[PDB]
């Protein structure tokens, strides 16, 4: 059935639960972004209110096919009454469209659910400045002090340099990005303009793009993949037979690719800093795994959580077994004692 964590009380809203047929009493499910873990369940047979972002909103009704009568985008940092309750979407920072929820509900509590996000202190200067917080629902992904990666920009920037100078060394090298859902669009977005080329890709992956408000994004991207010099693939064919496989099909065009994986987290991340970083290499196929994160690092999330001060903390990430809710809870209290709330 839906797990707790999914249910606001003292509301008829659920959060990201679309995959428990029915919630009984639900009269609003709010979906905080467009990934399958979270709008699971949605389809064009869906005839109940789904409260979203503008973005994730084209993306349900353009690739989903919900029916427009029941998509209700809403605008970002704005209060809004939604069946008589003052709500607020704030962007995550996590992948286009995604948002975090502050509910502030009738009997004065105030719950601020995160989505995913990856803590920024930028959003200590949002509407969340302004008043308390009595529970945090928390994306926990990376709660756990060895998860460590680097900003955004030191991987892009490494991204950048790395295919600039692999083209310019060899101006016949394609570059390969893989992809298996919205997010990490920067990584093929700053490749493609240093070196002066659109972005490659298929049909289902361009219309996924169209949906994002990306700002010029006709300008950046194609289906016409011979006129590309950076192509997209799903991630799973991001290994040396896939790669192998796509530079005969671009009919003796290219005599190199190098292709980058933005993972998450690696254990390799610890030892290896991001300047260090080096590829899997077979004959003319370089593959490097990137640490493109977006979710909180540990020092992040810790950060973001110490300057929140909430009263109380639900993990909607790692709930699976006693061990995980236990250092989770752990970390917290050392967190809460620490800073003084
Ligand atoms: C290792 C931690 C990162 N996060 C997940 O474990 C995760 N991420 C997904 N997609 C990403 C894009 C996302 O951010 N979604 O919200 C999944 C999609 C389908 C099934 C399981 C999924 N697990
Ligand atoms: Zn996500
Ligand atoms: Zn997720």
């Amino acid at each position: 059935t839906c797990p707790f964590y999914k249910k606001i009380p003292g509301t008829g809203f659920t959060v990201d639960a679309f995959q428990y047929g029915v919630v009984e009493g639900c009269t609003a499910y709010f979906l905080t972004h467009f990934h399958s873990d979270h709008y699971a369940g949605l389809s064009k047979h869906f005839t109940f209110p789904v409260y979203c972002s503008e973005i994730t909103g084209n993306l349900l009704k353009n690739k989903l096919h919900v029916q427009e009568q029941y998509i209700h985008p809403l605008p970002l940092d704005t209060e809004c009454i939604v069946n008589g309750v003052k709500v607020v979407l704030l962007d995550a920072n996590h992948c286009p469209g995604a948002v975090m929820i502050l509910f502030y509900l009738p009997n004065g509590t105030v719950i601020l659910h995160t989505g995913d996000f990856r803590a920024d202190p930028s959003m200590e200067r949002s509407l969340l400045a302004d008043q308390k917080v009595h529970m945090l629902y928390l994306d926990t992904t990376y709660c756990s002090p060895e998860y460590t990666f680097p900003s955004q920009q030191e991987v892009i920037r490494f991204a950048i340099n790395t295919a600039f100078e692999a083209v310019t060394l060899n101006p016949h090298a394609l570059v390969v990005c893989g992809t298996y859902s919205i997010g990490k669009e920067k990584v093929f977005l700053a490749i493609a303009d240093v070196l002066g080329s659109k972005v490659g890709m298929s049909q289902e992956k361009y219309k996924t793009l169209q949906c994002l408000n990306i700002p010029e994004i006709n300008s950046l991207i194609t289906t016409d993949m011979c006129s590309s010099l950076v192509h997209l693939l799903p991630m799973m064919q991001i290994n040396f037979k896939g790669l192998q496989s796509h530079l005969k099909k671009c009919g003796g065009k290219y005599n190199q690719i190098l292709a980058f994986r933005p993972t998450g987290w690696t254990h390799s991340n610890k030892f290896t800093r991001i300047a260090d970083v080096i590829p899997q290499t077979k004959g003319n196929i370089s593959i490097y795994g990137i640490p493109y994160s977006e979710h909180s690092s540990y020092l992040e999330m810790k950060r973001f959580v110490q300057w929140l001060k909430p009263q109380k903390i639900i993990p909607t990430v790692n709930v699976g077994t006693w061990k995980s809710r236990s250092t989770m809870e752990k970390y917290f209290r050392e967190w809460k004692l620490e800073a003084g709330y």
